[PDB]
């Protein structure tokens, strides 16, 4: 009984963050995970925010309202090209990655690792934030309050 969490640098306070390295989380558990990070799902104008200080991704991702990608470098396989906040617009499906922000974090690039997760709540689920650099921090936990997420 194992969740893996995948966790970027911060940008203005807002991260990206998988579980278990796939697409794999729902709307109500992208709440629900960005909560254990005491952060919330970013607005726009956050996630705008946030890319201005450096932050892109290859990954879609659930924020306030919307799944977008930020891109800063226009790369073909990464929203069609684009740059800026890209929005999907057309999927089928309903499970993607998370953005979180943050608003205690650092305001502009913060890469130190993230070593805890503050808000989750006893659960028999041995929960790993893994960073990019591959330092791990792991706690026995839960931090879905749905059960259709479980
Ligand atoms: C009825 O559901 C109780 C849930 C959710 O708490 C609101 N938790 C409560 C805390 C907890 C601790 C260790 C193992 C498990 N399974 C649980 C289950
Ligand atoms: C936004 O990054 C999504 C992808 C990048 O694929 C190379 N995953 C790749 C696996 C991984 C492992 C630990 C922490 C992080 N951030 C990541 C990021």
């Amino acid at each position: 009984n194992q969740i893996d969490l995948n966790v970027t640098c911060r940008y203005a306070g807002v991260f990206h963050v998988e579980k278990n390295g796939r697409y794999s989380i729902s709307r109500t558990e992208a709440a629900d995970l960005c909560q254990a990070f005491n952060s919330t799902l970013p607005t726009m104008d956050q996630m705008k925010l946030a890319l201005s200080k450096g932050f892109e991704t290859c990954r879609y991702g659930f924020i306030e309202g919307n799944v977008v990608i930020p891109r800063i470098h226009p790369n073909a396989i990464c929203a069609a090209n684009h740059t800026g906040v890209y929005i999907l617009v057309t999927s089928n499906t309903s499970h993607y990655d998370t953005y979180c922000f943050n608003a205690s974090a650092p305001p502009e690039e913060d890469c130190t690792s993230v070593t805890d997760l503050p808000n989750s709540f006893d659960g028999p689920v041995t929960i790993t934030i893994v960073n990019r650099d591959g330092t791990r921090y792991s706690k026995k936990g839960e931090y879905r309050t749905h059960q259709e997420d479980i």
